[PDB]
């Protein structure tokens, strides 16, 4: 039934015990993982679709850590997660509702969503 | 432990403590509130800008628990410096916008909502 979530920064928000912040700034996507890293975390990574099942709420495009695929970690991408749809030209992706990645110009301007796990 | 935020529902969203989750179908106000009961729950109450600074990323307009007989759900009335009241419509239920923001509309208005859980 109930549950806490966490562990997280005070600030952030949780969810099946990730942590989550959105970011409104429009920013590159290389600006936008020095800015999650700075705060200790990552860009979104997509790994469960169980466990990550807000995402299909996900109003508008937002940088997640994929770059050509694979994730900021070096992870692999899993192969039943994310559709990738070709918008532009590029070696980064957006995710967008629900559970699309849409490849992107990396210098594109975009809001970008950060997120840490502590397992 | 001050990491760690709940209790919630395994399946909300927990910020500071509160428990939030975002319904995407859209519900006249009625409906909405009955909605938020069904799972043990009220609909969006704004009580502090600071303890729900997340409430300046929402995206789109939902209902929250706002009525003018202006009371919230639990009967409380509305704090001053909350939220800025805006009546563009004649109505007597308030959608939440960002950034605290509320938009006075038609009860009978179907609207994607809001709910809230705090124990
Ligand atoms: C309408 N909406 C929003 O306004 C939110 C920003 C927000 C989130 C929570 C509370 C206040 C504001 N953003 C911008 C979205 O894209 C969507 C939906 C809700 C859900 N979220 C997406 C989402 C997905 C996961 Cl896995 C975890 C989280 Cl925490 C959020």
């Amino acid at each position: 039934t109930e549950s806490y979530c966490g562990p997280c920064p005070k600030n952030w928000i949780c969810y099946k015990n990730n942590c989550y912040q959105f970011f409104d700034e429009e920013k590159n996507w290389y600006e936008s993982q020095a800015s999650c890293m700075s705060q200790n975390a990552s860009l979104l990574k997509v790994y469960s679709k169980e466990d990550q099942d807000l995402l299909k709420l996900v109003k508008s495009y937002h940088w997640m850590g994929l770059v050509h695929w694979q994730w900021e970690d070096g992870s692999s991408l899993s192969p039943n997660l994310l559709t990738i749809i070709e918008m532009q030209k590029g070696d980064c992706a957006l995710y967008a509702s629900s559970f699309k990645g849409y490849i992107e110009n990396c210098s594109t301007p975009n809001t970008y969503i950060c997120m840490q796990r502590t397992v």
